[PDB]
Order: C-alpha cells, then sequence, then structure tokens
C-alpha cells in the first residue's frame, strides 16, 4: 500500500502464507474452524520470528570471528513495548505480511493489537534503554543489553471512581514468542555469608545460592541484517534448596521472588532489601557472563580494550565492587591493577538531580547481604579520599562531602559517588543537565577530575517513533526526499525547502487530521468517549510527578473553563485536553493529582454552556503502545517541568518528530530543541534555571501570587470550597495546602506566563497554514534527536568504537 | 534393525532428517557447531511431536461429530515416565527415527536418556492411570484423563551415607515439549466464603477465586491413529489478586501453591489443607469442563448416557457433592433427579484396605474451605441413613458404622462411604481384594446394595512394558507368532507350543542374558558398581512399606551371608540381590529400612570370603525409566507382601511379562497370576489370608519364632549387637523392637517358608533349560494381565461402551 513499508513480491507472500498455515497447525495445534484471533497473532509472530534466526546466528558468529570490542549496557529497566511490528519494519516485511494476512482473510492491525507490551520499565529511563538497543543494532555495534526478566512489569492502571487502581501485569500468561530460554548458560549468584581471611587473601563463604537463568531476545537493526541480543536473567532456586518436605518445596518461592516484579518508582528511592537483591543479581550474573565470553577470545590488561560496561544510572553500580571482587579475590590481581582495569571498563550515566531519587544504601543492609562488597567499598573510599586529601590539602569539609560513606543516624553508601570514583566517564543526558552536574551536585568531583565529565543528549529511535507509529507522515516525507533519512535523521533538514510548498503543507496537515480521526475513533470504541476531532489536541503524557507539573496544566484548564463561563457567547479555539500517566503506588500526592484531573473532567465535560469547546480526558494506562497512538495525533506537546528538574525528557522529542508544536519551559532537552528549531518556532515560557535560583534565595512565597492574580485566587477558592467535589467538599485540601505552603516546584510562579503563552498557541491555531508551516520547521530540525546520533557519540567519545552502516550478508 | 520397530523407508528417513534440521535451526536457534546433546533431544522430540498433530485434531473432531459417550478418568496422579520412545512406538516411527538420527551421526538411545520422567505419581496407583490412558486410546474410547500439572513431581532420591535424601524434581526446567497450554479454556475455582439462603435456594458467596489453566498432553493409541487427551490443570492467581503493592504481587504465590507439588505419601493419609485444596481444584475445574462439553452437544436426563466419571480412589470424591452442587444450585434441578444423575454418572475404584490410607477429612476443614459441600454431604448422609434404617429396622449399630459422618474427638467425613453412596459401581483391583471389600471393610454396604460391587483385576500396557522396554523379547516372540499379540496379549498362549522348542529356549535365555549384560554395564557407567552378570538377579523394586516386607527380604539376605560364612567352601548359586524404592519423607521406619539395606551391602559386598557369590545393591531413585531398565534384566521377582495387604500389585505383572519367575505370597494379583500360569510354575510360600486371620485371633507372638528358629535368633542378635553398624551399635534398635513387639505384618511368621522356598529357586536356577522352560510358561500365560483386558471390562461392565480395534483414517 505505502512505499516505506517495503515490497510485497509474489514469492514472499506465497511463502509467508505457507508458513503461517504451518504454524497454526503444527505450533498452535489449531485449524481455521476453532482458531481465535489470539491464535492468529501467534501464528503470525512465529512466522515473522522465523526470519530472524539465520541473521541472529550469523551476527553472533561474526562477532566471535572478528572479536570486536563488546558493549554491555546494564539496566534494571528495558521498556520494550510490542515487538511484532518493529520486527517487520526492521526486516522490511511489513507490506508482505500485510498482503499475506489480507489474502488469508485477516486484518493484520487487529492481530497486532493482541500482543502484550513488554512493560519492563517505568518511563523515560527504561524507554531510553530500548531506543538505545535499536540504535546500537542499526549502527552495527557488538552490543548486549543485560537486565532482569520480571514476571510482572509495570502495573496496568485502571481508573475507578476517578482513582487509580493497580492491577498485576501478568505479561507472560500466554507465553512470550520473542524469547529463547538458555538454561545451558545458567550461573550461580551468591548472597549473605561471611568473609574469611587466609594467608592468600579474603574468601566469601557460607553463602546462599540463587541461580540466574538467561532468556535471550533478538534486537534487529534497521535493514542491515544485524541481530543483537538482549539477555534477561530469571531467578531459580537450586534443587537441594531448603533440602518438612512440602514446606521446603513451597519455600523455593523465596529465592525466586528476586525476578518477580518491577519496582514501580521512578525518580524516587526506596531502600528495600528485595530491590538491593535485584541489583546484585543482575550485576553478578552479567559480570560472570562477560568474563566467560572474554576468556573465550589470563591477562586482564586487554580487558578494557575488549569490554565496555555502561551503567544506566546507579542501579547496577555494584558492578564496580563486583568487578574488583572477581579480579582481586578470584583472579588474584593486585589491587592497583584491578582498579585500573575497572575504571577503564566502566562508565556511568546520571538521569536525575532530585535528591530523593539518589540511591543511598544503609550500611547495615550491605553488611548482611554483601559483606565482601562492603569491605571493598570501604577500601575504594579510603584510597579515593587519600587522593582528594593530596589535591586539596586541609580541605576537611571537601573530604566529608566527597566520601562514599555518609555519616548520620544511619550510615549510608552514596552510590553515585561510587560510580564517579569507579568510572572513566560520567555523563548527563542533556546539555543543561550536564552543566548542572558540574556546577552543583557533583561540583567537587568535577574539580578533582574534570576530564571524566561529559554530555550525551538523549534521543529516540525514528524507527519506532516515526516509521512504525506514523507511516502516513513517513511516506509523505519519503516522497520528497527518499528513504535514507530513516537511518540518517539529519536529512530531514531538506524539508526546509518545502516550507512554502502548497502541496507539502496540505499533505502534512492531512496526515495530522487522519491521525486525529483514527485516535478519536480509538477512544469511542475502547473507552466510549466522544471527542471533537476539529479541536486542538492538547496532550501531556508522562509519569505523574509534582516536578512535571500536571498541576500547572490543571490550573490552565480551569482558567479556560472559568473564562468560558464568564463570557459564554465569545468565540474560543476548541480544545481537547488529554492528560495521562501512571502514579507510583505509594505516592499520595500523585494519586490526588489524577483524582483532580478526572474531577475537573466530570464538571467540564457535562456543562451544557461549554458544549464541545472544551473537553478534559484522562488517558488510562499510558504505556508504550498507547504512546504510539496518541503522539501522532497530538497538536500541542506539554513539556512544563520547573526549570532545572527534568534531566532531559524524551517524550518531548517524540512529539516534535510527529508534527506537534511544543509549549515548554527552558528545561532539559527542550533547550536544545528550541535551539535547533529556532525560538520563534517554539512556545517558550516561564522561569529559567537562574530565575528559580533567584527565587529560592529570597524565598518562594506562594501567597504573593494568590494575592496579586484574581484569576488564580478564584481557582484556589473553587478547589477549597468543593466546587470540583460537591459530595466531599474538603477532598482537595491536601493539594491546596501544598500549593499555598509547601510547593517545591513553584507552580504559581509560572502561572501568568503559561496562561499568556497558551493564548498565543490558540492564536496560531486559528491560522491553519501558519500553524502547519511552523510544524514543518519543527519536523525538519528534529534530526539531532535521533538516538542514532546519541549512540554514535557514546561509541566515539566513551566506548572507543566506530559505528558502521554497512550490511551484513543476508542468507 | 528389528522388525517390530517398524519400517525405515527412504522417503520417511529423508523427511525426518529435513525436519530435525529445521527444528534445530528455527525452534532451537542452534547450528551443529554449538548444539548440545540436550538440543539434539529437543530437535528429535519436536520432529516426532509434529506427527501427532493431524491425528490429534481429527480424533477430537471425530468425537465431536459422532458424539459418543465420553469417559472421564479423574486422578490426582498420572505416573507417565518418558514420552519420546512411547510416541515413536505407537506411531511406528522407531526404526525410521533410529536410521535418520544414525545418518545425522547421532545415537538415538543416548538422546532418549536426556528426557526427564514426568513423575506425576507415587507408585502403583499413578502408574495404573498411565497404563489405562494408553489402553483407552488403543481401544478407541473417547477418553480424557484429568489431573493436576504439578510443578514438582515425586522427589529425586539421593542416598547419602546410606540414608535417603530428597531433592526437588524440577521436571519443567527446560520446558516440556509434550504439552500444549490452553489458556483460552481457563476456568474459575471457588474457595472459602459462606452459604446464603434465598427464596430460591442456597447461594455460595464471598469466595476467593483461583484460576485453573489447562495443559493438554496427547495420548496416542497403538497404530490406530487415535490421539486422546490428558488435560492437567495449573493454578493461576486472578490479576486483581490481593489488589503494599509489592507484597500483593509476591502473595500471588499463595494461590498458585495449589499445583506446586505432589504429596509423596502412598498408602498413608495426611489431613493437610493444601491437599484438600488440590482435590477440590481438580474436581471443580474438571466438572465445569465436562458440563461445558456436554452442553455443546437443558435436560440432564441424558447426562449419564453421554458422561462417565471414574474416581481413581477417593482423592477426587468431591466430584459427587460438586456435581450435586452444580445441578441443584446452578441448574435448579430437584434433589432426587440430581442424585439419580450423579449416581448413574459416577463410579469408584478402591486401591487399598489399610485403615491409615483411608481419607477421613475433619469436618472443621470442610466447614471453612467448602461450606456448601459440607451441607450437601450432610444431606446425602441423612437420606442414605434413612434408606439403611428402612432396610435394617432397629439395627442402630449399622447406622453408626455406615454413616458418612464419623463421631469422636474430631468429627470426620469418611470419603470412601461418600463414594459408595454416590456411585453406581464400586470395584476392587484384584479378585481377592474385591472379595475382602465385600466380606470386611464394606460388608455393610455390600449387604445393602450387592449389585454395586464388582472386580476389575489390574493390568499393565504391553506397549511400554514389553515392546518399548524389551524389544529383544518382543522380536523373538514376533518371529514365531506375528505382531498381533501387541494389542491382543492373549495370543501369547500360542507360545505354549514352543516350550519344548530348542531354538526358542535358546533365544529366550539369550535375550535375558543380553538384558542382564546391558544392565550390569548401566550400573558400572552411571554408579561405578561392579556386579557378576552370571549370578541370579534377585529383584524387589516398589515403594518402601512395612506391608511390602523389604524386611523379610533383608532377613533372607543375612541368612545367606551367615550360611556362607559358616561353610565358606560349599557351592552356592551366586546372587545379585537388588532392592530399590522411595520412602515417603515422613515415614521413619521406611527410612530405617533403606539404611539397613545399604548397611547390609556394606558388610556383604566387602567380605573377601563371600567373593562374588553374593552382592546386595540398593537401586537409587527407582522410577518409571529405571523400571524399564531393571525389569527386563530380572530373573526373580520378589512379591512378598503379607497376605491380605497388597490390593493388586502391578510390578508383579511387569516381571511376569519380561521373563522373570516370581517368589510370592498368595496376595493381590499374585493369586490370579499363579492360577493363570499353574501353581507348579510359581514359587508360592507363606500364610494365606485365612492363616493370617487365625494368627490374629489367638494373637501374634514374635518371641515364639525367635525362640524356635536358631538362624533367626542369630540375625536378631547381629542387628541388636551392632554387627551391621560397628560405629553406632544401637542404630537398628527401632527395627528390632518393632519386629519383636509391634509387627503388624508378621515378618517372622513367614520366615521359615520363605527361606525354604528360596532354596527351591536356587535349585531350579542350577538347571538353565528347566529354568527357561518355566519362564516360557509364565510369559505364555501373562495375557490376562494386559490393561487392554482390564479397560475392555470397565468399558462393558461399568461405563456402558464398546471398545473398537478399528483404525481411524491417517492423513
Ligand atoms: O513460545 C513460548 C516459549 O518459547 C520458547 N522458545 C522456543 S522453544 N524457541 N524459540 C525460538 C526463537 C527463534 C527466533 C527468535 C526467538 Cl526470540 C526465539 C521459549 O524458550 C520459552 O521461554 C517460551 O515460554
Ligand atoms: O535519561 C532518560 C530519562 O530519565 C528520566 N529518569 C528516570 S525515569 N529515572 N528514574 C530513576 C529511578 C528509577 C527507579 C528508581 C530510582 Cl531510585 C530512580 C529523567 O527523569 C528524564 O528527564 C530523562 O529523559
Ligand atoms: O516448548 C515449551 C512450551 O511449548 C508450548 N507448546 C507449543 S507453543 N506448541 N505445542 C505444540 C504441540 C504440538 C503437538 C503436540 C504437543 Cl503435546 C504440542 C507449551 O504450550 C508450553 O507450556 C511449553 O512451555
Ligand atoms: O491399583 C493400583 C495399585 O494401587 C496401589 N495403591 C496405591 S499406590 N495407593 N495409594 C493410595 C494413596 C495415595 C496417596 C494418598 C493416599 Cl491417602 C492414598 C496398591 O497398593 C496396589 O496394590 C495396586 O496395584
Amino acid at each position: 500500500q505505502i512505499s516505506v513499508r517495503g515490497l510485497a513480491g509474489v514469492e514472499n507472500v506465497t511463502e509467508l502464507k505457507k508458513n503461517f498455515n504451518r504454524h497454526l497447525h503444527f505450533t498452535l495445534v489449531k485449524d481455521r474452524n476453532v482458531a481465535t484471533p489470539r491464535d492468529y497473532y501467534f501464528a503470525l509472530a512465529h512466522t515473522v520470528r522465523d526470519h530472524l534466526v539465520g541473521r541472529w546466528i550469523r551476527t553472533q558468529q561474526h562477532y566471535y570471528e572478528k572479536d570486536p570490542k563488546r558493549i554491555y549496557y546494564l539496566s534494571l529497566e528495558f521498556y520494550m513495548g510490542r515487538t511484532l511490528q518493529n520486527t517487520m519494519v526492521n526486516l522490511a516485511l511489513e507490506n508482505a505480511c500485510d498482503e499475506a494476512t489480507y489474502q488469508l482473510g485477516l486484518d493484520m492491525e487487529e492481530l497486532e493489537e493482541i500482543e502484550e507490551d513488554a512493560g519492563l520499565g517505568n518511563g523515560g529511563l527504561g524507554r531510553l534503554a530500548a531506543c538505545f538497543l535499536d540504535s546500537m543494532a542499526t549502527l552495527g555495534l557488538a552490543a548486549y543489553g543485560y537486565g532482569i526478566r520480571y514476571e510482572f512489569g509495570i502495573f496496568n492502571q485502571k481508573i475507578c471512581g476517578g482513582w487509580q487502581m493497580e492491577e498485576a501485569d501478568d505479561w507472560l500468561r500466554y507465553g512470550n514468542p520473542w524469547e529463547k530460554a538458555r538454561p545451558e548458560f545458567t550461573l550461580p549468584v551468591h548472597f549473605y555469608g561471611r568473609v574469611e581471611h587466609t594467608s592468600q587473601g579474603a574468601k566469601w563463604v557460607d553463602t546462599q545460592v540463587v541461580l540466574a537463568m538467561p532468556y535471550d531476545t533478538p534486537v534487529p537493526g534497521y535493514r542491515n541484517n544485524v541481530v543483537n541480543t538482549m539477555r534477561l536473567w530469571s531467578a531459580k532456586a537450586p534443587n537441594d534448596f531448603n533440602l518438612g518436605y512440602i514446606q521446603a518445596v513451597l519455600d523455593r518461592n523465596l529465592a525466586e521472588n528476586i525476578s518477580r516484579v518491577l519496582y514501580p518508582n521512578d525518580n524516587f528511592f526506596e531502600g528495600k532489601e528485595l530491590r538491593l537483591k535485584q541489583e546484585y543479581f543482575v550485576v553478578a550474573a552479567t559480570l560472570q557472563d562477560i568474563i566467560r565470553r572474554f576468556k573465550s577470545s589470563t591477562n586482564f590488561d586487554a580487558f578494557p580494550d575488549k569490554v565496555a560496561i555502561q551503567l544506566n544510572d546507579t542501579h547496577p553500580s555494584l558492578a564496580i565492587p563486583e568487578l574488583m571482587r572477581v579480579l582481586v579475590d578470584l583472579e588474584r590481581l593486585d589491587w592497583d591493577k584491578a582498579w585500573e582495569v575497572t575504571v577503564k571498563t566502566c562508565a556511568y550515566t546520571n538521569h536525575t538531580v532530585l535528591p530523593e531519587a539518589l540511591e543511598r544504601w544503609p550500611v547495615h543492609l550491605l553488611e548482611t547481604l554483601l559483606p565482601r562488597h562492603l569491605q571493598i567499598i570501604y577500601e575504594i573510599n579510603q584510597r579515593f579520599l587519600n587522593r582528594v586529601a593530596a589535591a586539596f590539602p586541609g580541605d576537611v569539609d571537601r573530604l566529608r562531602r566527597m566520601s562514599l560513606v555518609e555519616e548520620g543516624a544511619v550510615k549510608r553508601i552514596n552510590m553515585a559517588h561510587l560510580c564517579i570514583a569507579g568510572s572513566h566517564a560520567v555523563n548527563g543526558v542533556a546539555r543543561i543537565h550536564s552543566e548542572i552536574l558540574k556546577k552543583t551536585i557533583f561540583k567537587d568531583f568535577y574539580e578533582l577530575e574534570p576530564h571524566k565529565f561529559q554530555n550525551k543528549t538523549n534521543g529516540i529511535t525514528p524507527r519506532r517513533w516515526l516509521v512504525l507509529c506514523n507511516p502516513g507522515l513517513a511516506e509523505i516525507i519519503a516522497e520528497r526526499i527518499g528513504e535514507e533519512y530513516i537511518s540518517d535523521l539529519d536529512q530531514l533538514r531538506k524539508l526546509l525547502s518545502y516550507v512554502d510548498d502548497e502541496a507539502f503543507i496540505r499533505d502534512v496537515a492531512k496526515v495530522k487530521q487522519e491521525n486525529k480521526l483514527k485516535f478519536a475513533a480509538y477512544l469511542e470504541r475502547e473507552y466510549k468517549v466522544h471527542i471533537n476531532p476539529n479541536s486542538l489536541f492538547d496532550v501531556q503524557v508522562k509519569r505523574i510527578h509534582e516536578y512535571k507539573r500536571q498541576l500547572l496544566n490543571c490550573l490552565h484548564v480551569i482558567t479556560l473553563y472559568n473564562r468560558i463561563k464568564k463570557e459564554p457567547n465569545k468565540f474560543v479555539v476548541p480544545r481537547t485536553v488529554m492528560i495521562g500517566g501512571k502514579a507510583a503506588p505509594g505516592y499520595h500526592m500523585a494519586k490526588m493529582i489524577i483524582k483532580l484531573i478526572t474531577a475537573i473532567g466530570d464538571v467540564v465535560n457535562h456543562d451544557p454552556v461549554v458544549g464541545d469547546r472544551l473537553r478534559v480526558i484522562f488517558l488510562e494506562n499510558y504505556r508504550v503502545s498507547l504512546a504510539e497512538k496518541v503522539i501522532p495525533a497530538a497538536d500541542l506537546s506539554e513539556q512544563i517541568s520547573t526549570a532545572g528538574t527534568e534531566a532531559s525528557g524524551t517524550g518531548n522529542m517524540k512529539f516534535m518528530l510527529n508534527g506537534a508544536l511544543t509549549i515548554g519551559t527552558m528545561d532539559g532537552a527542550n533547550v536544545e530543541m528550541a535551539e535547533e528549531a529556532g525560538e520563534e518556532n517554539f512556545f517558550i515560557f516561564g522561569m529559567r534555571v537562574e530565575d528559580v535560583d533567584r527565587l529560592d534565595q529570597r524565598g518562594y512565597n506562594a501567597q504573593e501570587y494568590y494575592d496579586r492574580i484574581p484569576e488564580l485566587r478564584q481557582i484556589i477558592e473553587q478547589l477549597s470550597s468543593g466546587f470540583f467535589s460537591p459530595k466531599q467538599p474538603d477532598l482537595f485540601k491536601d493539594i491546596v495546602n501544598m500549593l499555598m505552603h509547601h510547593d517545591r516546584f513553584k507552580v504559581f510562579a509560572d502561572y501568568e506566563e503559561y496562561v499568556k503563552c497558551q493564548e498565543r498557541v490558540s492564536a496560531l491555531y486559528k491560522n491553519p497554514r501558519e500553524w502547519t508551516r511552523m510544524v514543518i520547521r519543527n519536523i525538519a530540525t528534529s534530526g539531532k534527536f535521533s538516538s542514532d546520533r546519541t549512540i554514535a557519540q557514546y561509541a566515539r567519545e566513551i566506548w572507543g568504537v566506530e559505528p558502521s552502516r554497512q550490511r551484513l550478508p543476508a542468507p
């Protein structure tokens, strides 16, 4: 049907049909009379997966023969979403499968909807790991993702009476066709025990053993025949475990709980023993696998030439003392050589500056669980602080600030400090974020070792986030500039030549309208909600957090409602305001914010005077597959975090690529997006980081804003008095109290500028030609935000490897 | 190579080779350079399993179109063993696969050894269910086995310092190719709650819900293209289960524990809540599935014409009140009609007379777990006792004896009484056992309803237990009489014509020698033990129980050792005495018996004066795959239970079919075996049931035997003084004490007769021609003991259906 989806040759279509029927019969044990739509999905999944096998075997064979430097990306989160369409895209099978299924009397898009998301992450950090794997395969790097195979991923969100309810994400229930169990590579992981000192060094003894069983998932590059591996570990009890008899068998669950469930906190640290066990489990199993593969190439001098380990935040920070443990205790290297190898091998990426998100593990936990690692950490700290002392003699406060060991009621280990000491490179994830790291939280470390600090601005893969989710846009672009841009996104700059092209303008606007129509229909069908597709689609989707300021959005929504009620017969640009995102289960304020949003909808959506000029919808169960639907449909992207709080953002980049304009603060990657597009093509408002700092110095007084802004006062009085909760008049008192007395994120301080900026958005939307021309200018300058660019920079500046766009031989 | 293993045609071999290579590549993601022997097993398993698919689909399609009466065999145990060879045998693929793998450079027998036993049973009862499924498929019955898919089957037994250690049987670790998950047929099972009475009857409310997910395993008939289904249920928590957040997800294990592990007690009742939950789980899920299938054919009058439910012991006895519950509470039938339907649908098989093996559930357990079922049971009891009262007016003690409710400290429900009341047929499993049921434990019930009581003597499948495990014997038989005997075992009578045939005599003896050589080699390789293959192979393999009298065997072994030591230079027929079997983990005396056996071996096997004239070996981890190896190798089968205690035995039949002679008491099926073969062709000894009864009446005094038999006195003095445990002189005091003061099974009473009978065995073994002629007379009369005969009798006399030997069309 459309060109970028590849060829549908008669030989291919005939073959796909044959193999689909073979799988339905032999694999699924069904015939067409009893087969359910789920059976059809599986038959198609197996048919497509068959095409990966040869390429996967020969990619891995290739790395063995050429022995390149291998990259190991360690993460506790890989937010993969669905795999079927992505695989078809990367193998150029989409049109062929579409035709083959059509001839079998099936709708492929209907089959695609059956697949469960692999929701093995919370939000931005987990999704970044996924985009990164796609880019590493597309750039021909010998890369492996290593993580945990959670039995339960991020919970499914249900909204009941306007409140979030959590439901277990039992994603493996029907079996996962996109994994291959590798029980032959099962490895032991050790916990507890004690340290014994012998004539020849320390020994870690009397440990409990949990087995780590690997499951491999293929990661196909874009049409280059490369298939890399994501290896995820599952926890298994040994067979002699706890071995009255019945209870011993039932108690195997205690060991196996390690890989049971993903912790649902993003940007918040909870010091629970189970989480610590998860972090060590992935690290211990992975490092053994890395060392085994390296030996199959005695002398660890060449280890850093053949191995790079990337730590995705501090979650796998135990890699540093674990590598030391293996090199010193097991391989018998001297400390200084082991340390040199470790530093040159490891690099660390920081993803946040919020103090409550930093991992600070109580010493007593590490003492019981990982006694040898605590000893190694103490030694690392002593030698590091000896270096600080020599560089800054007499500066005793620097010594306390820089220590890996934090003093207080409970002694804690600062894992970020451990990562900096033990890594040759430390990076932030957007220019402003990386600068903040050097000037504030890690200032002391930057002064000691300035060469370690780098920036690597985040990106997204334009395979999933354009070709897959927005084929209509991909196609109209391809018609003008060809297909090369899909793996060289900078080519989108060529679209600047078409900004005055009447045909292109019409086509861009038409694709958006179609996307909005499709999404308005998705809403009615699956959620029985009725929206006006002619309205401006105003979208804020991301995890619910005070710093992300969904609350500021709420205030604007109520302002618009109040203005309409004040002057009902005045024209306003119609809007559909969509907010979605999950709240961490224990985060009370985030749960209240969801309830507020739905409560506002309850009032606004049923007011006869408003009509269809304003609708407020909460998008339930926001996840990767939902993002793929809503992002192409959006007109306005809300990126409104308080300046200095969103490290990068990546949702922002997705909207830019897909033809929405952005309203945002100068925070995270927004800064670089505005710089790429031109500030005149962006809706910037609000305090800069410097303004926030000024306000903090004299002190933030919310009352001042309340006193000076009558429209703001009205809203607060409506919230307090029970206008949005007539049955429970005091329901939102916690929210009002926080805003008035305890607001870390200065919601009121940006209110006036935000509302004014929103007026300017409405003005532009009244002029479809000019709206669309600004859109073209955004899409045309989105090239920098490809994760291909990001990964090429990691490769050259951190890992010491060259990317390659060259094809591997096919069959 | 050998004829009974089928044809190896060039087309077939070429095709098998192609598909084997396809599976290694696409299914296993391996090539020949990295493939392990386990990979090769799986490639072969998938290749063979592909051949089942068409036959399985069309068998089930056939039953849907013809709508025959369906047979549902409910069991908590299905002791299946390995599946690969059995499938090849039944599909006539053995020689073709042997050739195909040979040409690929592989040894198929080596690949077969990789498969794990499906050890979903304890011993005889579980293995009977397995033989039954094979026979039902071979006889073309529309039969389904229903059970539980235990994550852990019977434990693997390790012997450490002569003591049994238990290890978890993690049989699903590598994945099970012989199952297909059917999550689309998942059903809810209810627990706890309370009963509410409305204007229109009772309602069971406020229940907790566990999901039952079915897994289907094919059961192929012997070369008739029939493939029946064994459906096993797995426990799954609902997604909203317990739904701080982390703990709620981890607590899903509590629901899912229902299908985690097989209870390892055979012939012993333990009233644990988890076991009760297992029993209801299988019953509730199965009955829903049965009813659903029946409705897909309003009026339940025809239910018993279309449905038979066979209860394998009392373990699924809750089927009776569950059927009533559904018919009365959900379908709104009147009580009397529901009861008529229930009785006509259900039949019950009893497998033991030991009082400690009978299920007697405490009322307080049923009250909490299954409140509605307890009410139904009370009502069943009231109406039943009203019938007893009318038949036997004034007989108040009969009323107390026959009640389903037992009085005492704790009120209990007698499940066997429930089964008799609610079934149209009750059978024992050998003639003597069925007679004992009528004369003793169920005498009162037999007097009330004599028509309900039947006998169905047990059998074994001659596919697994001859063709599969003993191809050499199967072949020499086939050479004389053709192949028809494999599904018509009575044809073995034709071998009586060959009892004087010198060629046949030589061939029978040669096959035994080869089997013994192969087993003597298996022992050296896997267990580093050295046995003389010229010795008489004296074998007792079965679960360890006092009633089975492994202890009597021990006494004979020590007698032989003592006699040798007394007259070292006298000739004795050399013996290898092999004992094996698992002890239930909580059965202390059975654990001591294992320790005694190994302790005797420790003395006997290292005494230079004995040489190779006597060896005592404990066979570790006795299970189905081990039985397939040892049984063909045996010369003498030990079946030495106290008369009246072994309901049938089935191991006895296996040895008979495979060319061993039997030393045994007139107990269980031994009686019918001796009757078939002729008592002159059997080594019968010891008390009959009548003699045991006489002894009980005057009282059993072990001291009398000790006082009168000097050889027995010596043995007891050796045990007591520490001759067999020099470091722990008192180790066996518990055993001595039991024998002397508390022996329920009268070990001493049969000692003299046993020893004398063993002398007669040795005498015959000195004459190879006459030994072998008696063997031929045993094999020739083993036909009655085919489970094909057993199932044909169930079919005609209980289920009301005709067996069919006719082929279904192939492809
Ligand atoms: O279908 C359910 C089961 O599938 C199994 N996969 C098998 S047998 N082959 N895969 C082959 C294959 C081939 C190409 C790509 C990939 Cl990604 C896999 C998995 O090991 C198991 O964990 C899972 O439960
Ligand atoms: O770099 C990718 C993205 O990373 C996000 N960080 C996230 S989701 N961290 N989760 C941290 C976390 C997660 C679990 C536990 C703990 Cl203790 C911390 C940033 O907020 C976002 O600006 C950026 O675009
Ligand atoms: O290989 C491991 C997995 O295999 C799956 N089987 C699948 S996908 N097809 N089977 C087809 C089939 C075909 C013929 C006979 C039989 Cl018996 C099965 C099982 O559902 C799953 O529980 C198991 O873990
Ligand atoms: O009919 C087949 C065989 O059945 C055997 N019975 C066995 S293994 N019962 N287990 C009963 C059992 C098992 C678990 C729990 C409880 Cl509470 C009882 C008989 O002992 C044997 O003579 C006969 O040949």
